[PDB]
């Protein structure tokens, strides 16, 4: 009732104020507190209301602070019946940096987001596509300074993260960066960021076929990927480079 419904009381003036300040650190007391921490993240409404506070610019630290605080310590923060919401709040937080303290906090943001994984290994498929989904997103960010380190931050989070031997690399294409592809219908997002994602896409392609989990078909898709998105500038290039990088791998392992 008072804080969702009663919008015109507690605005952006309100919570800009001292008041609000020691009002969220009072609040989020509860949630560190062992009464009502059970309770409160599971319910939808209290995780609806600090995805409305985020959009504040003054409290993002404080939000991006109580987040650091609390996956840190325990790892137990995070559940199914309440992850999609935080990784909303950090989807909010990344792309708050529109316009050096926001650059920062999304700096630190986009690595956190990426930190998600050494905590809890039992993840369910959707339960961890949501993050690679969620940084391949992030590559949209038109600031260059952004997205630049989005790229690299997820790169690392592929590298040396996930496990292929509960779920396996086709589907770690397909239901994760691919929706980019299929999704970049319009041509606002030019050929700069299906550049980007073909370099990040070729790079894990070549550790992991440096390191050898593949087959016939995983290499047979990613060609059916680079047909669908022909383009003179870039597609032949990469071919080639793939065809020569393919062989130096056959190479690799028979001596």
């Amino acid at each position: 009732d008072e804080l969702l419904k009663k919008g015109d009381i507690f605005t952006q003036k309100f919570f800009a104020t001292n008041q609000g300040k020691e009002f969220l650190k009072r609040l989020f007391s509860l949630t560190e507190s062992e009464f009502y921490r059970g309770f409160l993240l599971g319910n939808e409404n209290f995780w609806k209301f600090l995805r409305k506070v985020t959009a504040m610019k003054e409290q993002s630290e404080s939000i991006f602070e109580y987040l650091n605080e609390s996956i840190k310590t325990d790892s137990n923060i995070l559940t199914n019946e309440n992850f999609m919401w935080v990784l909303g709040l950090l989807d909010e937080i990344s792309s708050m940096g529109a316009v050096k303290k926001s650059i920062e906090l999304s700096l630190k943001s986009i690595q956190l987001t990426s930190h998600l994984l050494e905590d809890n290994n039992d993840l369910r498929k959707n339960e961890i596509f949501a993050i690679i989904q969620a940084l391949a997103h992030q590559c949209i960010n038109p600031c260059k300074q952004i997205s630049e380190f989005a790229v690299v931050t997820l790169e690392q989070t592929l590298i040396n993260k996930i496990e292929i031997p509960m779920e396996s690399v086709e589907e770690l294409i397909e239901g994760g960066l691919l929706p980019l592809l299929n999704s970049s219908e319009t041509q606002e997002d030019q050929k700069i960021l299906i550049s980007s994602i073909l370099t990040i896409i070729s790079n894990v392609y070549l550790h992991y076929l440096k390191l050898g989990k593949t087959s016939n078909e995983t290499f047979l898709k990613i060609l059916s990927i680079f047909n669908k998105f022909v383009e003179d500038s870039d597609i032949e290039k990469k071919l080639q480079q793939l065809i020569l990088d393919k062989k130096s791998i056959e190479k690799g392992n028979g001596s």
